[PDB]
């Protein structure tokens, strides 16, 4: 099995941050991919990562109000994955590949091809787009990561656009932007790490509150949703072959 | 153009729900379907659908909290489609074709290769599945439709199960389930319609509140969402070639 570990932060006690690319174990398999609701550890990742991949994984794809889910079981836990959730409930659209189907209502093993852990800051320490949507008032602009990959096998390139907040901008701050895109602000863009979790994360080391960070906590670290955009993609075929390149951002006036 | 109406509620003023489906102008065109908030009129709909057929529709793919959506603007709107709205946002992940791409933030015309106008009762008359989910006290059972469908092109059944609502079932009515599934909820699943709204929309006639039916208005129409499943379909695909066959349903005790 193939194993990914990204120590983004490197304090004892951490956000694990786990995704499995699994097939069914079938003639005709089906091939998804699971992200794990976020718990924290404090076994260094190096050897927690032994345990993640020790795990054995079952799926059931069941209908709810929002449409097509799948009840994900995991068991074969050793202890210090008594930490871990071992029973939860992801988007189906997400997590299937295209092409794959699953009968529904059928407890289904899945055999792991793939485990990856990140490691994050502690949950009191992460922003989510959804906190900062409560964050500002009659707005003037929208603020967008352009997140770049290249296909490594086609060499295309693909850039994923992601909403990350909407601010209000003073007129006199639009000469330069350099209130609003400070220089912390664009660094931590150019450096932001995108990795495997929820398909795909974007996250943005956030090193002050001025501009484009205002209203949110100092050191945070802002986590971002791409799986939306990987619907219609398989999710292991993407952490395998796209490979992120570029972090750019757009302030877009609003509509 | 294809036009197509389906007088489901056939009193004087009702609720359209409108669809089209449509083609970007351009080389190398992105297909997608778009459905139109439901609004009230009092136009007979063989005159409405005249209208809706006439106007112009433009897309925008735009980014947001939860993914790519699309922005839609409809005019060319002849007098009595003041009624209707003319900027709306819809998911992008339905809305769009399987293989089918739009450039992000570039306002784009649509040729309009169909629309469906489906009329229902009034909004007071329509229930969802969110309204029902407050109406239950720890249920015991899952109610789910089974909407049968033969693809008309290859011969294969399709069946995509929606979830309807939970309930609390007594031990003794397990016996027949006479007083859950009556005669009124078996003709009503039976007879239920599936049209051209949302992607598909399942509407079940509500002819009376009891058992399966409880705590819903009586002669309620009771719609159900089917786009959740159709996001790695191409709809126009679908509402083409998918004749709807059955309706069935399933009880399931809860998990
Ligand atoms: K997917
Ligand atoms: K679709």
């Amino acid at each position: 099995m193939e194993t990914y570990v990204n120590k983004l932060h490197e304090g004892s006690t951490y956000t694990a941050a786990v995704q499995y690319n699994v097939l069914e174990k079938d003639d005709d398999p089906a091939s998804l991919t699971i992200w794990v609701p976020m718990f924290q550890s404090s076994m260094p990742a190096d050897l927690l990562i032994k345990e993640l991949a020790n795990v054995n994984i079952l799926v059931k794809q069941i209908s709810t109000p929002k449409g097509p889910s799948l009840r994900v079981m995991i068991n074969s836990r050793s202890a210090v994955l008594a930490q871990m959730p071992s029973k939860f409930t992801i988007c189906a659209n997400v997590s299937l590949d295209e092409r794959s189907k699953l009968a529904y209502d059928v407890t289904t093993p899945c055999e792991i091809k793939a485990c990856s852990l990140t490691c994050l800051k502690s949950k009191n320490m992460l922003t989510t787009v959804k906190d900062l949507t409560m964050k500002t008032l009659n707005p003037t602009h929208d603020i967008i990561a352009l997140c770049e990959f290249e296909n490594i096998v086609t060499s295309k390139k693909v850039i994923i656009p992601t909403y990350l907040r909407s601010i209000s901008v003073r007129n006199k701050d639009l000469n330069t932007l350099e209130n609003i895109t400070t220089t912390e602000f664009k660094n931590a863009i150019t450096n932001a790490k995108i990795i495997p979790y929820s398909g795909l994360l974007l996250v943005i080391t956030v090193t002050d509150n001025k501009g484009a960070f205002k209203y949110i906590k100092p050191q945070s670290q802002f986590i971002v949703d791409l799986g939306a955009y990987l619907e219609k993609e398989s999710i292991y075929y993407v952490t395998t072959n796209w490979k992120h390149t570029a972090t750019r951002f757009a302030i877009k006036p609003m509509e």
